[PDB]
């Protein structure tokens, strides 16, 4: 259970508050703490204290009282990082808290890399990659549904389901992984008949998951929306009135941005109604819609506040493009309520299984679940007819390898880096 | 030791972090905690737990897992508020932390008024008014010297010294407070000779303190500086290049502002060098200096970047006003280093006793120490010659009343309000 280098970090948000937490972790941490911590009543040393036990004392830079704090000892595996840690919670002043962090840093600790604490929690096996990512997802969450999704993932709901898939991928895999030497007349009395039934129910279980990512990505990172249109359309004017940037409506988040339009849930084409000289740029809107059939298209006719006649003009833009058109005054803010309601339509019209089925989020998992079900189909369709008995065991191990990668069974230490660099120093 | 209404509050700074602390306190708080907290391994209830003991469990809104937290039980008088409190430290996401606070609020707690926690700590007598104010002073501190000053006051250094004054004000006061009935031929063999010596050493001890406020106010709330001059002088241009607003230089803070000039440590008069048509507004600068003799005056000749000749002009502004003049280009930033150095001169030239003498800060204390030494002089000079023996006991009780007010011996519950309204919700 090797401990890491002692590391320290401010664990609470930057700013002014009643209290802050400096948290240190790693090899010999509470011996280090003892050099600077001094118990106020009696001298019960921290290194002598039980886990989950709090101590009121003072921090010192040699006769220089840094602050009055409360030290929380954690021991053994029974901590967040699953190593030795103490957590000073001090007065929540920026100058004070910074002094505390420095004191730790001067007396043995190094500054924590971003997400290193959770990284250690995963590496020590207290928590898995899903759960690790879930911690991050919760802290950054800005929607209720995003928050609730991370709670589920932290609780491990997905991990349970994925563990229930590793089940057959241990069962049916090791069943053929023992063809190594004992292959003379190996059977289980019509055994391959049940193996196909194991895979068919196994692959369909993976498919139920790969499906939820459509809803999941929306809940996690919101409905990605592009605002298109030629210069002077009103793009800027709409953007800041609706609030790279995002806003919330009907418990759903919308990521507004410009430029990769491949992968974009909703396209809003802005064109200045009755103002456009060259109005056959509705040919342009016809070929945006055509180039992104997966997206939801929505034609936003701007500058409705002038020319009070444009009902026929709206219908002409509609008919000429086959898209849906909405009249908008981005300056005044007219019909915006109607535009917003049309935007909230995207989530409403999708699918969504019985709420028991947990939503998979994050591209990484999706792609792996795909890679798994492809290897599963390779065993199902490509191999299961007349093909060999050694190449089939390759595909099954490939699937178990893929399902396991999402939970961290196979550590990539670059998959980890992209995950934890996303975290902030302190977690 | 009457407990207050259970109150809850986010105790950590607003924002995004690894961890946050919701802290609740008051009557029956850990019974309330128990309705929502659920220990993860075993069911050791919080209300059954020892003080200074931490518990890892989950918060719930009835089958709805709010978060995975760690509860810290505090009991009896042995807590910050000196009442029953638990402190949940949860994942530091704004959505999460807010959910936690709501859970507390829905299950018995009310939202804490600002500074109520420290208010309770003072009211329960765990801590005094000085120490109470010191907590605030530390959290808001933005200078090292401001930080170190609050630490001293939190440690109680001033309180010790002031307690050492309450000494004689109990000794010499009750010595004459027993003239109530036992006055027939009361003596202590030439007793009044030592009483004057008690007061003379007592009043001079108060005077040592009233003196430190000159340095103290600077350390606490910084050198208050007014930037004066007629429109188009360059006031705005200087202000934002030097950074209502304040900046730091030579470990000292400068409060820049416009208008009450009564009470202002440093006045900078800006006038556009070589640019001023009506240059006999140096009559105006002569009568600012004359109207505020206590302040430090400093004539700042702006717009030096044009007219490369103004050495003679500088000297003319100098000679015509008897002030010190500095050439400044507020736009380019020339001679600003020289202006800053002249500003740092104010703190350097003052007094400062041997560093053992603690700095009194805060107008409130100052005025009270004055009120005390005035009552002390009333006993010393007004009374001690031929005056009565009943009116002398009035002045001595007045001094003890004044010295005691600064430490909270006499609670004003409006003195308290102005102090704690200054605090933020959570402390
Ligand atoms: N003071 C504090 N420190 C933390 O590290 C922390 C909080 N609070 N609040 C939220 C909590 C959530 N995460 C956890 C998870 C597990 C453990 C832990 O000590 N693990 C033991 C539990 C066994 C037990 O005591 O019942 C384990 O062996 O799993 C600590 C924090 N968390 C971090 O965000
Ligand atoms: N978790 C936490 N809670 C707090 O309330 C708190 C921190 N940390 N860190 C800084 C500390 C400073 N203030 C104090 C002061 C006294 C006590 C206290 O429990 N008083 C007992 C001490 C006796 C003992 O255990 O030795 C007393 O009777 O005076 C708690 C916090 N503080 C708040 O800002
Ligand atoms: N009358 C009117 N003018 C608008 C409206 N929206 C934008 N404009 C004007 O059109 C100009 C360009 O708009 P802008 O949002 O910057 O479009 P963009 O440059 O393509 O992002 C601005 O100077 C606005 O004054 C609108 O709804 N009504
Ligand atoms: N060349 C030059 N122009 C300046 C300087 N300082 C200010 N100005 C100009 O003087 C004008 C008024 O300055 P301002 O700071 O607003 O003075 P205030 O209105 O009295 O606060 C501005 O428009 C500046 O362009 C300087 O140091 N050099």
């Amino acid at each position: 259970p090797v401990p890491g280098h002692p590391i320290a970090a401010i664990a609470t948000p930057v700013g002014v508050g009643a209290l802050a937490i400096v948290r240190i972790s790693g090899a010999g941490v509470l011996d280090l703490a003892d050099r600077v911590f001094r118990k106020v009543h009696g001298s019960g040393k921290l290194a002598e204290a039980a886990g989950y036990t709090a101590h009121f004392g003072r921090l010192y830079d040699g006769e220089e009282m840094v602050d009055e704090v409360i030290a929380l000892v954690f021991r053994a595996p029974r901590s967040f990082t699953a190593e030795q840690m103490v957590e000073f919670t001090c007065h929540g002043g920026p100058v004070v808290v910074g002094r505390v962090l420095r004191l730790m840093l001067d007396n043995g600790c190094r500054l924590a890399e971003p997400g290193e604490f959770t990284r250690r929690a995963f590496l020590n096996g207290r928590i898995d990659l899903l759960q690790a990512e879930a911690i991050g997802e919760m802290i950054h969450a800005r929607t209720e549904s995003a928050y609730r999704t991370a709670v589920s993932q932290m609780k491990g709901d997905l991990s349970v389901r994925l563990g229930g898939l590793r089940e057959q991928l241990i069962r049916s895999c090791a069943l053929i992984e023992l063809e190594l030497d004992f292959s003379e007349e190996d059977v289980e009395f019509q055994s391959r008949d049940e193996l196909t039934m194991q895979i068919e129910t196994l692959r369909s279980e993976v498919n139920r998951l790969i499906d939820s990512y459509q809803h999941g990505r929306i809940v996690s990172e919101g409905v990605s929306t592009v605002i298109a249109g030629k210069p002077n359309a009103g793009k800027s004017t709409l953007l800041n009135t609706l609030l790279e940037e995002c806003f919330i409506h009907d418990k759903t988040m919308f990521r507004l941005t410009d430029m990769k339009m491949a992968e974009a849930d909703l396209i809003l084409y802005l064109l200045d109604l009755g103002t456009e000289r060259l109005d056959d740029e509705l040919t342009e809107i016809r070929e945006l819609k055509a180039a992104h059939p997966a997206a939801k298209f929505l034609t936003v006719a701007n500058k409705l506040d002038r020319a009070a006649n444009a009902d026929a003009l709206i219908r002409a833009i509609a008919d000429g493009t086959g898209t849906e058109v909405i009249g908008i005054s981005a300056l005044n803010g007219d019909g915006i309520d109607t535009l917003k309601q049309h935007m909230g339509d995207l989530v409403k019209n999708l699918d969504k299984l019985h709420e028991a089925s947990v939503l998979v989020t994050s591209l990484r998992h999706y792609e792996a679940l795909r890679n798994a079900s492809d290897a599963l189909q390779n065993a199902l369709e490509l191999i299961a007819h007349e093909s060999e008995t050694e190449l089939i065991a390759f595909e099954l191990r490939a699937a178990l390898d893929y399902v396991g990668q999402i939970t961290g069974k196979v550590v990539n230490e670059e998959v980890l880096n992209t995950i934890f660099d996303k975290f902030c120093i302190g977690k």
